């Protein structure tokens, strides 16, 4: 009875507080006025906290202004459940309130008055709200639990169960809301789209959409790339080609991945989620945020070198050093606007991360949102096994994750793609 894609017909949702940001930038209006996620960063957001990364918008506050927004029409928010006990395994700069023992307080002092909040709304017959389920969080109990690389932290929330538990009972509280469209978090291609990493994400996912009373039936879709920079689409780059006497698979950058791009990712995610069991309806999302690639750098065309990783350094769109780079990315730029059904299987190109949010900070900053200084948005760090051992290609004086960061929304408008 929900609608097979709830972006399909419908308004989109512009956040006041995002929009405020934007618009004071130069040339900043130009994209004030797009969609973007609402995120439920920690417990004070769902009421209002008048927070550096969430301003004095509560839940209620984001769902009166949609309603609003709406005309009495069918409308679609975003809003991200991101509060996880033991949130950011594999990282510091996005670590949380919660510890890794606290699930009882994640369901009952989270997401126990976020599904209250959602229950009032749900009167509301044309509101849709898109419930985007805890980013970065299952693919880390697939990738960082080995040892060799990875956490204490992640393989502790493994053995406790307390990500695949939160996620099934935010699954279920929110997805039996008449209203709400769960999407689950699927990592991107830089990630799992590995032969290791692939099926055991597709494992996972399906352990915890039936975790704590939840079915694969609360599971509308999919998001890849939320808060990441992978290109949509490689136009010049053929992940199973040749160079000239090489494969693509060989080079630096692609190393081995079944994937150069997050569209057949996705595509090829979403026929082994069904092939496990999830709904056949299912749609994917892509966070096309970030990762336009735009700009006077963006190649025009395929190399003309016989060199496989000149031929591939040149080709491709993402200029990244390493695809496990994944803070404040340097030379990025917006990407494809919201779009509804762009590509056969994807309900929608989202805007989920709010550009010129920071990813993280580039040095020790005090703060009492339990984040602590990561290395990878540090722009001097000569990183570690997980990105190559590559410089983090972090953008110099970045603030803390979630705050505006100034020079990267200007960096992130120039080099928008396609052109505004
Ligand atoms: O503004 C709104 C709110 O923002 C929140 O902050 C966000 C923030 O924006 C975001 O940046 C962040 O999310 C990131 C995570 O913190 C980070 O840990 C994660 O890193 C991934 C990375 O994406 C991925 O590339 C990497 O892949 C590894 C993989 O693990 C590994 O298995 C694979 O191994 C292969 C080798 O590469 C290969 O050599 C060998 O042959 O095969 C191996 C396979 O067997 O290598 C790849 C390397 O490419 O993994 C790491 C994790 O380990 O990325 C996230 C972004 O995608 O945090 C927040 C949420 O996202 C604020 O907190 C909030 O306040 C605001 O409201
Ligand atoms: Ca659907
Ligand atoms: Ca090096």
């Amino acid at each position: 009875e929900k609608v097979d894609n709830p972006f399909e017909g419908a308004k989109l949702y512009v956040n006041p507080v995002w929009s405020a940001k934007a618009a004071a930038e130069p040339g900043g209006s130009a994209v004030a006025n797009e969609s973007t996620a609402v995120w439920l960063d920690r417990i004070g957001a769902i009421e209002g906290n008048d927070s550096p990364t969430t301003g004095s918008m509560g839940l209620r506050d984001h769902l009166e202004e949609a309603v609003r927004q709406s005309g009495g029409d069918p409308l679609t928010i975003q809003v991200v459940i991101y509060n996880l006990p033991g949130r950011d395994c594999a990282a510091l700069a996005s670590n949380g309130e919660l510890g890794p023992d606290e699930l009882d307080r994640y369901k009952s002092e989270y997401i126990d008055p976020i599904a209250d909040i959602m229950w009032d709304f749900a009167d509301y017959e044309n509101l849709r709200i898109v419930a985007i389920i805890e980013i970065d969080s299952l693919p880390n109990l697939v990738t960082n639990v080995g040892g060799n690389g990875g956490t204490e932290l992640c393989a502790y929330m493994k053995q406790n169960g307390g990500y695949v538990n939160g996620v099934g009972y935010a699954l279920r509280k929110l997805g039996e809301i008449p209203n709400v469209y769960n999407y689950i978090d699927a990592a991107h291609h830089g990630w799992i789209g590995w032969d290791s990493n692939f099926g055991p994400s597709v494992d996972i996912f399906y352990e915890a959409a039936n975790a704590s009373g939840s079915t694969v039936d609360y599971v509308h879709g999919f998001i890849s790339n939320t808060a990441n920079y992978s290109a949509t689409v490689e136009p010049y780059l053929d992940v199973n080609g040749t160079v000239n006497g090489q494969l693509i698979r060989q080079s630096k950058w692609v190393d081995w991945n079944q994937y150069v791009d997050e569209l057949s990712f996705v595509q090829d995610l979403r026929q082994a989620l069904i092939a496990k069991g999830f709904r056949s309806d299912i749609g994917m999302l892509i966070d096309t945020s970030r990762n336009g690639w735009g700009g006077p750098n963006r190649p025009t065309g395929p190399s003309s070198s016989t060199d496989l990783n000149t031929y591939v350094d040149e080709s491709r769109i993402d200029r990244r050093i390493h695809p496990g780079n994944w803070c404040n990315q340097a030379g990025a730029g917006l990407g494809e606007r919201p779009t509804v059904n762009p590509a056969p299987g994807v309900d929608a190109y989202v805007w989920v991360k709010p550009p010129g949010e920071s990813d993280g900070a580039s040095e020790e900053i005090p703060n009492d949102e339990g984040k602590g200084f990561d290395r990878m948005c540090d722009p001097t760090y000569q990183g570690n096994a997980r990105n190559g051992n590559n410089p983090s290609g972090a953008l110099p004086n970045a603030p803390i994750s979630g705050h505006w960061f100034s020079a990267q929304f200007r960096e992130l408008l120039a080099n928008a793609y396609p052109p505004l």
